[PDB]
């Protein structure tokens, strides 16, 4: 069989992320090789392999018409073999792969197995289009990923991580008229180039398989759903005194609690889980529930990459009180980064869903309305607030722009960092989320440490876009 050309994988602007490399597999009829054996040591040292192992391998499969000897050979080791004459030694020419841009898109790309077969990322989930048939060559796939975005998402990422001393990191970034993922960097990473021995710990692409409750980032689509209920506008107040609430055996507690009235956009800065209760019992669990079904959370993203983790979203015939709260202020259920992401898409995009895509977006598909355009409208306005009012996500504010977003903190005392949002406020065209687990130094709020990254990483990848500055005069 005729080992075909594997296709090449490019980023949004034709930057190679993964190049099929000719190399030289060697095999032998070992009833020729034991018409040689004065030429086996020659050829042993030539495959960097001992003397007598290769000398016993040989004997024990003299019957064998066909064994294998070495693979993978760069071209220039497989001409050294070639130019000793051993009777009994032939090649076929086999292709590896290349990752140029390495550890820096590893989790997204993936890698090919010792067969040249797609294992991990993008070369599993588009194997079939990639490979091609042993021998017709299998096509390019340009990816939705800026390598520019990725490496800015990358090195930002990394620099967080060591300086709150945290165990791990998830960065993704999205177009939110297109669906596309403009970058996805996770920490630890691994250079795919050199898989001699390295961890599953630093392979796994946590943005996509790692689940968690999302705690104060999904306070947004509770408050969607108080809006679009007909029963609440963001001048109403909620008593939240005195920052407690017991609901049976359970006690709801706000972590700050020197609160009685707050206005909905007041809920949303102070992250205040007794507010975000109190509005979830009138409106009912089942509206926010189907707010938060549609936008995506807990729900399969379509993407197709196998080991994808869908997390969950609970549901109920009869909600408990509890089990309302909890939901509302974004415990009891479990999500991916991509998913937190492409939910703040949707709510960046006037309220309009379009399907995630990995892949470069020529022609955008029609997307659903989830949350009514006003609703929609009214929530950004309210999550530019929580980054711009007095007691807001200062740290997020991104120098020339309006941003918008929701920082979130929640108990694994080890704590995970989140901060989600978009930019630019007035007219969205990012949604980025910021997932930081374990940072291990004083501050380990959402807004202390994941918020300055989504600052740094957003005006970078504005300015990147060349999206015009919307903060004038
Ligand atoms: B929410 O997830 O995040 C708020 C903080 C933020 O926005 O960064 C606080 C309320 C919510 N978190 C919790 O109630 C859980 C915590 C327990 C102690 C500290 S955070």
């Amino acid at each position: 069989a005729i080992p075909a050309h594997r296709g090449l994988i490019t980023d949004r602007n034709g930057e190679p992320l993964a190049v099929s490399t000719p190399v030289t597999t060697l095999w032998a009829n070992p009833k020729e090789l034991m018409t040689a054996k004065e030429r086996w040591p020659q050829l042993a040292a030539a495959l960097g392999q001992d003397t007598k192992l290769f000398a016993d391998r040989i004997e024990q499969n003299a019957e064998r018409e066909f064994i294998y000897l070495v693979r993978g050979l760069t071209p220039e080791q497989g001409e050294g073999v070639i130019a000793l004459k051993v009777p009994g030694v032939y090649s076929i020419e086999e292709f590896r792969r290349f990752y140029p841009a390495g550890e820096v898109v590893a989790h997204a790309v993936g890698f090919t197995d010792v067969d040249d077969r797609g294992r991990e990322g993008i070369e599993l989930a588009f194997d079939e289009w990639l490979a091609g048939v042993p021998a017709k060559p299998g096509k390019t796939l340009a990816l939705s990923i800026d390598l520019r975005l990725q490496y800015l998402a990358h090195r930002e990422l990394r620099n967080a991580l060591l300086e709150n001393g945290a165990k791990a990191g998830s960065l993704v970034i999205m177009d939110v008229k297109t669906g596309e993922i403009l970058a996805m960097t996770n920490q630890p990473t691994y250079n795919p180039n050199n898989r001699r021995n390295l961890q599953p710990a630093a392979m796994r692409n946590r943005a996509m398989i790692d689940v968690f409750e999302p705690g104060s980032t999904v306070k947004p689509f509770s408050m969607s759903a108080a809006l679009a209920s007909g029963r609440w506008k963001p001048s109403d107040i909620v008593d939240v005194y005195p920052g407690t609430l017991q609901i049976g055996r359970y006690t709801i507690r706000d972590v700050s609690r020197n609160s009685r009235q707050l206005d909905l956009t007041g809920i949303l800065i102070k992250s205040s889980n007794v507010g975000i209760s109190k509005i979830a019992f009138d409106i009912g669990a089942e509206s926010i529930y189907s707010v938060m079904q549609q936008v995506g959370l807990g729900q399969d993203t379509g993407l197709g990459f196998p080991g994808e983790r869908v997390g969950n979203l609970p549901n109920h015939r009869k909600w408990p009180k509890a089990e309302t709260a909890t939901l509302a202020y974004g415990y009891g259920l479990s999500v991916t980064a991509i998913q937190l992401a492409h939910a703040y898409a949707a709510l960046a995009n006037d309220g309009k869903s379009v399907p995630l895509s990995m892949t470069r977006v020529d022609r955008v598909p029609d997307g659903v309305q989830v949350i009514s355009p006003e609703v929609a409208s009214t929530v950004q306005g309210m999550l530019q607030q929580v980054v711009e009012a007095q007691g807001g996500v200062f740290r997020a504010q991104v120098p020339g722009y309006h941003a918008a977003g929701k920082s979130g903190t929640a108990r694994k005392n080890a704590y995970r960092s989140l901060f989600a949002g978009f930019a630019p406020a007035t007219d969205p065209r990012i949604a980025m989320v910021v997932v930081i687990d374990e940072p291990s130094k004083a501050g380990y709020f959402g807004g202390l440490v994941s918020a300055p990254v989504f600052s740094k990483v957003m005006a970078g990848a504005l300015r990147l876009m060349n999206v015009p500055p919307d903060n004038l005069p």
